[PDB]
């Protein structure tokens, strides 16, 4: 029953987006990808040229019943998100309605901080952009989950597995996260949800 | 100047394919994606439903002068590769002309073994498919580079970074592989090609 709205824009980071989508599907989460292209185009060219088809334009699915909204990074993709009134309103509405906001890489500093969506809360993002996250909020962790504000953040292409697994934990739980992790041949430095 | 031909078929594993493409581009390698087993259609639905647009049909690019041919996994995609005469012949021709064959996940066992492409090569692949690789050829390692036959293999979605980085090391050098690795925020456990 859990569901995720994964946003995509021209210049989104394709490893971040695709890894996350794949993991969520493996976790039994229904995924809808939403284009935030300004014209509604669904055929998105990502930051390294990968061409990815979104399922729907954001305006058609933003009001949907999703448990989490996911913001991939990629500098130009994140700038598109920042500059989209609809995207920002949608993020705010997920937060205000008690749902989860998940953002990786460039997205925290580029989207969340300028719009002051989370004035209180811990967050991370891509490390070269750490001076764009307020110092009292920054943590240098692969994933940061601040349950007080239901904000999940993560750092870069290489933390996309950690990020996706944490979304699975938050939507479906530890058993499913561990199950998905066990499928991947993941590196020892990524938490695998069993103790 | 280095270039790569990344093959895509219905059911290819999208994290494996996309992570590899992204890393290669970050390494300064020109990447062409080719659809296989689709009668020329460029829209490829991957194993978890991610839809990619390939650059060209394989038949149109198979005789390009790429330095490496990359075979993503995903069991259905790898079966399409196995069952495509053009794919198999292209892989053989890359090898005979002194170029690299790179295969991940289901691709070694599904494509390389049944066609006896590398009959005494050493190789890895997805662990649950160990029984599909002749016992004397199997290594259980995140990445295997058999320099004698120019065969690069790797294990799963979670080894796609390791796989892509070794391609960069081989085609454009260790310093570039480290530069790319340093961009990613990689997990502990993955080799970063530093000094
Ligand atoms: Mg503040
Ligand atoms: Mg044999």
């Amino acid at each position: 029953s859990a569901s995720a709205l994964v946003c995509l824009a021209p210049g989104s980071e394709e490893t971040e987006a695709v890894t996350t989508i794949d993991l969520l599907v493996r976790g039994g989460i229904k995924v809808t990808t939403a284009s935030v292209a300004s014209d509604g185009n669904l055929a998105i060219t990502c930051s390294r040229g990968v061409k990815l088809l979104a399922d729907a334009p954001l305006v058609e699915v933003a009001d949907g019943e999703y448990d989490v909204i996911v913001l991939p990074g990629g500098i130009k993709g994140a700038e598109c998100f920042r500059d989209s009134t609809l995207l920002v309103e949608t993020v705010k509405q997920f937060h205000r309605s008690g749902r989860i906001v998940a953002a990786i890489c460039a997205a925290p500093a580029t989207v969340l901080v300028p719009h002051d969506i989370f004035p209180i809360g811990n967050m991370t993002g891509f490390p070269t952009l750490k001076d764009k996250i307020p110092a009292e909020q920054w943590l240098d962790k692969r994933v940061v989950w601040d349950a007080r504000v239901k904000l999940l953040t993560s750092q870069g292409p290489g933390t996309a597995i950690d990020f996706g697994l944490k979304i699975i934990d938050l939507l479906v739980g530890r058993e499913k996260a561990h199950e998905v992790a066990s499928q991947l041949v993941m590196a020892a430095g990524i938490y695998n949800y069993y103790e």
